[PDB]
């Protein structure tokens, strides 16, 4: 038995109703390899579950009332985590692994629907709040010459960093190898003190950006892949470093990457609307480091940073103008100090309704991106003898305005950025010759 409290940030009403999913891809030599895949997973799932019984549990509400959103907890559901095996060698809509490689792995062949045990969104049937919410769940399809595997992680139990860490020991667990000291200590931290509370705090500047107000807001669009080739990147970040302001000592990959996207949506924008539109960045950013807790914390520590402009100042100043922008919000003291108001604001109030990380992000102008670059999927073989992933990318699913996502960096160090986007800034964007002279579009 466990009753593990959620993480306090892991209670935002947004995380809580949503699925993150993953697609590891691995090329199959042979059909006769496919039962041994199956049981070599089936045994290292059994095994992880009876080190870390929680994986196999699910998220489930308690206290609810009116003005009272409640509590969620880990607590038990099945014997092991669900895993799916689904057969698409013979289904004319499904993707073949030459298929993948000739488009280059487009998000189009990661339909959500065909490829993940449950959708990202709580659409459809099996996503009411009585419905079950497993803290994992895992498919298994087999394609022509090839395999996807899924993960999906609920998200108030976990942020991809967390997703990753899960994911590794699950690996490992496939393997047989052995869990460290250091990542069973990890896997058993208790979460709901893992962010210290702000004495005697009502309201401040912490939460700024991240409660809905009724005087503050907060179309046909598509999903769409680009790959940006270790080249590309390695020339974003010089053009991004040469023209630094002058309190940002350097910014990153990550930083140049993100505020080339900031500066070219808002390029194709000037399309439709006026220069002195607001427009608001909105970046997921990974709170263990300055909490001070591991890596290889499986729960949900993440906050955003807010960056505020208007889209004539973001189209028209330097690369590095604007990665200062996102650097300098990127201070550890300040993302302890965000991240313990924003935990005490919701620990503080029992109706969490009003909290939101993209509060007052307006669809049309805004970005709200989360990269997964540095999380470590592209090493996990799952002892399946196929060699590490051919690609990881994430599930396509509905069109959600301005969300954005860096997949794990290929080894290499060519990026790809997943984009939503209404149809008119898509369509500019993929003719737009500053974007394309980095972009690739792949689908
Ligand atoms: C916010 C976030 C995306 C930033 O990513 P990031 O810039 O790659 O990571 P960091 O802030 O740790 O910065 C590391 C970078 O700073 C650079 N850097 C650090 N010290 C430096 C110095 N002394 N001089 C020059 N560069 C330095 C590093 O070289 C590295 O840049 P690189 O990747 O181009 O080599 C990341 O921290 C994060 O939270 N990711 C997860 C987001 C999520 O959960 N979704
Ligand atoms: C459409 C949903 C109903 C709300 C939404 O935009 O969710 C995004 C953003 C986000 C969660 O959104 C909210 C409002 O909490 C998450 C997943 C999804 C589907 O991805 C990314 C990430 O996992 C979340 O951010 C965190 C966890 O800090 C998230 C903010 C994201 C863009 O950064």
């Amino acid at each position: 038995a466990f009753k593990i409290q959620l993480d306090t940030l892991g209670q935002l009403p947004g995380l809580l109703s949503i699925y993150t999913q993953i697609s590891l891809l691995y090329p199959v030599s042979d059909s006769s390899q496919y039962p041994t895949i199956v049981s070599t997973f089936e045994q290292g799932l059994k095994r992880f579950s009876e080190a870390v019984p929680w994986v196999a549990g699910q998220v489930k509400a308690e206290g609810i009332s009116e003005g009272n959103t409640g509590t969620s907890f880990i607590v038990p559901f099945e014997d092991v985590p669900r895993v799916v095996v689904k057969d698409l060698r013979d289904d004319p809509s499904a993707p073949t692994i030459e298929g993948m490689r000739k488009a280059g792995y487009p998000m189009a062949m990661f339909d959500e629907n065909i490829i993940a045990p449950r959708k990202t969104l709580p659409i459809g049937p099996g996503t009411g709040p009585d419905d079950p919410k497993p803290v994992i769940l895992l498919q298994l399809n087999f394609i022509k010459g090839g395999l996807i595997l899924t993960v999906n992680g609920q998200h108030g139990a976990m942020d991809m960093v967390g997703q990753d860490a899960v994911i590794r020991l699950l690996s490992k667990a496939c393997r047989n190898d052995p869990f460290t000291e250091e990542e069973m200590t990890a896997m058993n931290l208790d979460r709901k003190t893992i962010v210290p509370y702000l004495e005697n705090y009502t309201i401040g500047p912490e939460v700024d950006h991240q409660i809905v107000k009724a005087d503050v807001a907060g179309v046909s669009a598509s999903w769409a892949f680009f790959t940006f080739s270790p080249k590309a990147m390695s020339e974003l970040k010089d053009a991004a470093t040469k023209t630094l302001d002058a309190s940002t000592k350097f910014v990153s990959t990550d930083d140049a990457l993100s505020a080339f996207i900031w500066k070219s949506a808002s390029r194709v924008r000037l399309e439709r609307i006026d220069g002195s539109a607001p427009t608001e960045f909105c970046r997921a950013v990974d709170a263990r480091p300055a909490m001070g807790v591991s890596n290889n914390y499986p729960g949900l520590l993440q906050n955003m940073t807010y960056h505020n402009s208007t889209i004539g100042e973001i189209a028209n100043e330097s690369l590095g103008a604007t990665a200062s922008r996102l650097r300098s919000e990127l201070d550890p003291a300040s993302m302890r100090q965000r991240t313990r108001g924003l935990a005490t604001y919701l620990h503080n109030n029992p109706d969490k309704s009003n909290v939101s990380l993209t509060a007052d992000a307006d669809p049309s102008t805004s970005v709200m991106l989360s990269s997964w670059a540095k999380v470590g999927l592209w090493d996990y073989d799952f002892g399946l003898g196929l060699g590490k992933p051919e690609t990881v990318r994430r599930p396509i699913f509905e069109p959600v305005e301005s969300l954005m996502y860096f997949m794990p960096k290929k080894p290499d160090g060519e990026f790809c950025a997943a984009l939503s986007l209404r149809d008119e800034d898509m369509d500019r964007l993929k003719a737009d010759k500053e974007w394309t002279k980095y972009a690739q579009y792949v689908g």
